[PDB]
């Protein structure tokens, strides 16, 4: 009933549609953690401080840790700001971080107030 729930419930459908078979093609890379040593990408956890994920995300989404709507912008917004951090600009990676920060950032503007 309360807005704080009613927010998180349009949270949960977006992070829901994030991780749909409809933005895959460009949400993929965002799905897991970084694994630095797997891609040998051996300067990643010095230059991102506070690596941010989709499973992350959901985690904390069901175990009740997001307290509000700006909490979990937070961390889907810190997600696609470790990308553009790390990537140089014109890599693939960041167009489809950019491709999909559009789709988060148009569904989050129509929170329920
Ligand atoms: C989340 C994130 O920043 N990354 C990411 C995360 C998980 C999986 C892949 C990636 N990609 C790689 C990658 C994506 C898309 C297309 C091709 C490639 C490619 O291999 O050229 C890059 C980057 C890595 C930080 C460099």
């Amino acid at each position: 009933m309360g807005k704080l729930s009613e927010q998180l419930k349009h949270c949960n459908g977006i992070l829901k549609e994030l991780l749909s078979k409809k933005h895959a093609a460009y949400a993929w890379p965002f799905y897991k953690p970084v694994d630095a040593s797997a891609l040998g990408l051996h300067d990643y956890h010095d230059i991102i401080k506070h690596p941010m994920d989709l499973s992350t995300v959901k985690r904390k989404m069901e175990n009740r840790d997001y307290r509000d709507a700006q909490e979990f912008a937070a961390d889907v917004r810190l997600m696609f700001s470790n990308c553009y951090k790390y990537n140089p600009p014109d890599h693939d990676v960041v167009a489809m971080a950019r491709k999909l920060q559009d789709v988060f950032e148009f569904r989050y503007a129509k929170m329920p107030d």
